[PDB]
């Protein structure tokens, strides 16, 4: 068929209305579900066909046609199914095309990811609020969030007590509790989103500080001989005040390496996981404390004691662990030696502004982890306007995520309330617009399609790029492209993402205003490789037809810096990956 | 030649050649160097025999010369070596000494030499915090006693009268005398006779003073409110730094640098000062993240995206070099991207940076950030646990965290007037440096100098594994390892060994002043992967072993499953070694 987006763009949305999958991950040879809802909005009766092509990669790997006739207004779905290759840890674009004649007339694209383990491709996303609510609202947020392949949710704030997260007693599990904040939390609906997610093949995270208590921890049978102190003689214990209308005052610290501590906690999560099914402990935690000591007025070098804490937390529940280092404390010590699923990095402002440290924080995670483990980071989108009744901005969240799933990243920032705006997670002052929800599902659908040249086994290149005309930046520096290249097995892959329009290299956007960064069309890339091995060049975007694979005209030359391919690239918007397949 | 055996120059070790030093701390292309060399015969009996003088660049001989002596029992003297420095500019050498009788060496001690236009390639950074009444006689004592040890730049700290006001008095009339920030008398003659003494050694030297900062009194020197930094958007609370209440304000208010009024106001101030007072640079101090920060009329301003068009825009004004203090790296890239300071300068702090590991990334980030154009000096401040108590360094601690800098290819901000750094505030010298641990300085300084052309001029990291078989190694300071990794150059491949086998907590700072002397591992192998076989010869040098001297060492071609590599033999490891493969 005749696939032209001319004629597509005139009729674009009008029959095609989502195309979306049954679950978050597959495993090898699973079926997988593709759905399509179709909503005749073209004032015209459709009798023609849709065509489905599963993608990895440049290459076709699967194709399915489907004759389908749609009344004018009406609204059918159409099921496909699709037995998911052997192959693990492999994403997939599926593009759905509906054909009228021989002429494409709509298009919308989903992903789909193959893997037995959601540890090496992480997508975390939260959960913030527990009301009584019925399994079917509770079904439809988990469908909502599932939309974007998200395979871990964060339950944030469900439990009873930092030093006591469950409420009741394991025989008896009270079915209504206050959180920190004094918010109503629901087990039922705890509950209900613990069954919908596994549905999905979601991971359920349980989040806890690895060393809070309460106020009143000492009638909850925890020991100031415990304790984490701020002076070696014992006079005033370590602790995070919180608002007065909150649980308690302040959250007191303990000890990570203290035993009782260990042996207290662990045994409080394990009648936790024993009424809660989650699958893994979220160990928070508030990053550097000063100095800091033991009760007995030993030192204590907290990131030190992290990878014990984590790997005997991990024995003691048998559960999945991940650790909040917040900017990056702790990194190295968790990245070398705590066997975490994946890294965790919360950024507080106002340190590490500057766009560079969104894939820096992601290279020290690979380096520190000498490749074995992937990154998550946590990075509050306009932090400067969230205590606003206000919007995201739509642009500067694209160049954010742009610049972490380039690096080899992922963003925590999705979930039932929407988006995250700042630390307290529940707090929803800001909105995501329409436009910004759109984005969003493109963004995430590159994320699962891609994540075999975003983040498997890829090393950083030496090979020169250049783009003769256009700034270029090596380290997100204002009014530049961001450039940079990688290698692996059969590809190169270079990344362009546009801060042409930047004028402070603050991804923040703090008062969530920036704009729409210039478009650069039929423009030349300069790529210096001495190999004569190339098969193909090729381009996708989440900003081009949701990440479509394009064929790219090049030709090799050679010039007094050496012999390099000219890449001719139609249009860059946020963010482009030129992929170079190798024979 | 002569026989210089270590086992006999150890029973008489330091007992003539009292000291050996030069008379610049840098050198311009084909310079005369003049070596001193103060001899004081311990001996017991006279003298008569020869001193001999090796000039070294690298693993080769590039000079000799040879004086006959006579010196009786307990007679001091001093002589006077000239060499021609070599035409190749930013080059160091190592000058080796002996003291000969007969047909065998009795004595040895070694100095360096650093052949530099300008100090901004290999900076050697120290201070001066003290500026008392003095004779010129004194000062010029307290110069020699910096210039031992190679510094090429010296920041005067708190020489200063006021942060929004540095010079006293008027250009054509300025105050003799005057408070400093903590109201100690800075006398101006005594600041005027150490910038003539440094610049007479080739000493770059460095004005003092905060980016944004202001006295409390700041409305009646000409300063405004509208230029201020605030900590809330209704500019209810301008943002301060706290002091004690007996220095000579209560607060540092600080200002928006990105305000065009408070440049003009501040550069107009300094400009007055290096009129008076003839420095090289202003060291440019900040103070670090300040939280969420706002201007006058509530606009948010992010601290960090302001230091460059700040810099850039006073070297413009005042015409002199800039450096700036991107304290735990806040500002760092802004700066080492778009700045045209003459280098890199990151004071860093435990417990967030506390360990060994960001010694080294420190340095990297400022070689990153800066695509390898500019070096990086470390400020951090060893031993800070036991600052308020009269004590003296942990000379292991102190000798751990200069390998660790060095070897990455940094300089450390730690020597000067008052001896060595244990606080933020300078003037602070409640720790002293022990007799051993001014020895061990002295042997890390001739080697931070003799072989920066191995430590700091075109590198890059090398992707070629080591191994240290039977020996625990990180390639990132973790305790209980030897710390080592491989760089490249030109014509070299460099190996470093940072012994933190005796290191319980990878912590640089030792805030106990407890660490103890690491384990000494002699007679070992290191595996060197290395594809290419065109080697020509392996060396070793380390600051821990005959005072910098580079020893061949034996080595095999062999492969494995993992591929071919160099066997080399090491002989000794103590603190640090640096190995040295010469490529053909
Ligand atoms: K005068």
């Amino acid at each position: 068929f005749k696939d032209d987006n001319n004629i597509v763009a005139l009729t674009k949305g009008k029959l095609i209305s989502d195309v979306y999958t049954d679950k978050a991950r597959y495993y090898p040879s699973d079926k997988v579900t593709v759905k399509i809802e179709l909503n005749n909005e073209l004032q015209e009766d459709f009798r023609g066909t849709i065509y489905i092509f599963y993608k990895h990669l440049e290459s076709i790997v699967g194709k399915a046609k489907i004759q389908v006739n749609i009344k004018s207004g009406q609204k059918k779905q159409l099921n496909i199914f699709w037995e998911a290759p052997k192959d693990d840890f492999k994403g997939y674009l599926v593009e759905v095309y509906a054909v009228k004649g021989n002429k494409a007339i709509d298009n919308k694209n989903t992903a789909v990811d193959v893997s037995s383990d959601w540890s090496k491709f992480p997508r975390y996303g939260y959960i913030a609020n527990f009301p009584e609510q019925s399994k079917e609202k509770s079904a439809l947020i988990i469908e909502d969030l599932n939309k974007y392949h998200l395979n871990g949710l964060l339950f944030y704030d469900w439990q009873y007590k930092h030093n006591k997260p469950l409420a009741g007693t394991v025989e008896n599990p009270d079915p209504k509790w206050k959180d920190i904040a004094n918010r109503d939390i629901y087990g039922q609906t705890v509950k209900d989103y613990i069954e919908l997610a596994h549905s999905k093949n979601i991971m359920v995270a349980n989040y806890n500080l690895m060393y809070g208590g309460y106020f009143d921890y000492v009638k909850d049978g925890a020991k100031p001989e415990w304790g984490l102190y701020k002076d070696p003689n014992h006079e005033e214990q370590d602790n995070h005040p919180l608002p007065h209308t909150w649980a308690t005052d302040r959250l007191y610290l303990f000890n990570p390496a203290n035993k009782d501590w260990q042996n207290y906690i662990f045994n409080a999560e394990k009648d936790a996981f024993r009424v809660y099914n989650f699958d893994v402990w979220h160990v928070d935690t508030l990053g550097p404390r000063g100095m800091v000591y033991d009760y007995n007025g030993n030192p204590v070098e907290l990131s030190f004691t992290y990878a014990d804490f984590l790997n005997n937390a991990k024995n003691a529940l048998g559960k999945r662990i991940v650790c909040n280092t917040v900017n990056e404390y702790g990194l190295i010590n968790v990245a070398s030696g705590a066997d975490v699923d994946f890294l965790y990095v919360e950024i507080w402002p106002p340190a590490r502004a500057h766009y560079n440290f969104l894939k820096q924080t992601v290279d020290n995670g690979y380096n520190y982890s000498d490749g074995k483990k992937a990154t998550v980071v946590a990075a509050y989108m306009n932090y400067g306007i969230a205590d606003r009744s206000a919007e995201f901005n739509k642009h500067s969240v694209r160049l954010t995520d742009a610049a972490i799933f380039a690096a080899g990243g992922d963003h925590i920032e999705l979930g039932d309330t929407g988006m995250l705006s700042k630390e307290y997670f529940p707090s929803a002052n800001l909105k995501m617009s329409e436009s910004l929800v759109k984005a969003m599902r493109n963004y995430y659908d590159f994320l699962t399609a891609y994540e075999n040249l975003l983040r498997d086994g890829l090393k950083e290149s030496d090979n020169k790029i250049e783009i003769p005309g256009i700034e270029i930046s090596n380290n997100g520096s204002a009014r530049t492209v961001w450039t940079y290249a990688k290698q692996k097995d059969g590809y190169d892959v270079i990344h362009m993402i546009n801060l042409l329009g930047i004028e402070v290299s603050n991804w923040r956007d703090d008062l969530g205003n920036y704009s729409a960064p210039p478009i650069i069309k039929d423009f030349k890339v300069k790529y210096y490789l001495e190999n004569d091995n190339i098969k193909n060049v090729y381009l996708a975007s989440p900003d081009i037809n949701d990440g479509k694979v394009m064929k790219l005209q090049f030709k090799k030359k050679e010039d007094s810096k050496g012999k390099y391919l000219e890449i001719s690239v139609p249009e860059l918007q946020y963010w482009d990956m030129i992929f170079i397949k190798k024979l």
